[PDB]
């Protein structure tokens, strides 16, 4: 098995040694092992060196991801990354162009674009501002469903290379991502239980009557118990998470149901004649 590893941080800094010292984890359970310093790619925002990642992390059949954690989540390239995902990576929409390719003498697209692959994510930040990053990663891989092995964080980690156990912890986490990549099928789950059931989140959005989970987006309800907290949920609601092939089809249906009424929209009078007075009253500004 091939793990691919990944550092968002400086060249030659903590979040390579991190993700390094995991690849020597994968290496000691047999795996072949590759590393990627994105500081060395060109990946322009979501409106170039992209494809070429995208296809090394196709080829891996299980990623260690490294990132620095940018005001309490993963940096804005990790964020374009993510962004740049949905296009290309998205199961439910790769489920469907493929059979439709088949069922219309279409091309079939990229096979690997739907194998399983087990993915490990590590934020390293250098305070306790930290509280975001977690579910930034599970959020790439909601995309394309690569089953989550381990999601740690890392905080007060400036010194981190000369902290025994957390570099230990590196290491422990590249032995999981191999030895789940040796069979991705039976594959469990290794990190924090959290409170999302489902999710293993932590974060939640909070109104009056509705708790939702911010990674998989299950409508629930916070209970807490003397201080520990718990999240319930209807079992209906299982069929409209967003990281199930079931809650994708939905999402997607009502995206090309609300696409087609947009373009509807977009001819009648209404429309025009709005967006005719925004032109007419401003233009913008650009640098010369
Ligand atoms: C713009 C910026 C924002 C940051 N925000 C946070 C933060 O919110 N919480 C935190 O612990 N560290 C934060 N840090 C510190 C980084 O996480 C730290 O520099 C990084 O882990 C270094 O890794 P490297 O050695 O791989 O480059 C921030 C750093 C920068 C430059
Ligand atoms: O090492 C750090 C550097 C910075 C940073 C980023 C930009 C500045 O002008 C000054 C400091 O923010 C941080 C915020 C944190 O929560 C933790 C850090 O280690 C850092």
């Amino acid at each position: 098995m091939k793990i691919l590893g990944i550092s968002g941080g400086m060249r030659n800094g903590s979040n390579d040694g991190m993700c390094i010292e995991a690849l020597m984890g994968a290496k000691e359970m047999g795996a072949e092992v590759e590393f990627i310093q994105l500081q060395n790619l060109h990946i322009e925002h979501c409106t170039d060196d992209f494809d070429w990642l995208l296809d090394k992390m196709l080829d891996a059949d299980g990623i260690v991801f490294s990132t620095p954690i940018f005001e309490k989540g993963a940096t804005g390239l990790f964020h374009t990354i993510t962004d740049r995902f949905g296009p290309r990576m998205d199961r439910g929409n790769n489920i469907i162009g493929t059979k439709i390719a088949e069922e219309t003498g279409g091309t079939a697209p990229d096979p690997r674009i739907l194998k399983d692959k087990v993915i490990s994510f590590m934020s390293v930040g250098g305070s306790d501002w930290v509280t975001r990053t977690q579910c930034d990663a599970g959020m790439l891989a909601l995309t394309p469903m690569w089953k989550v092995i381990d999601n740690e964080v890392f905080p007060w980690a400036l010194s981190i290379l000369v902290e025994d156990e957390r570099v230990a912890r590196a290491h422990q986490i590249g032995r999981n991502i191999a030895e789940a990549a040796k069979d991705i099928e039976h594959a469990q789950y290794q990190g924090d239980a959290g409170v999302c059931p489902h999710c293993h989140s932590r974060n939640f959005h909070l109104q009056d009557g509705k708790a939702i989970c911010c990674l998989c987006g299950l409508e629930g309800e916070i209970h807490n118990e003397g201080g520990k907290y718990s999240f319930t949920f209807p079992a209906e609601q299982l069929e409209h998470a967003h990281d199930t092939l079931s809650g994708k089809f939905i999402h997607g249906n009502d995206i090309k149901e609300n696409t087609g009424k947009k373009i509807a929209n977009m001819q009648t009078e209404k429309y025009k004649a709005r967006q005719a007075a925004y032109r007419a009253f401003i233009t913008a500004t650009v640098p010369e």
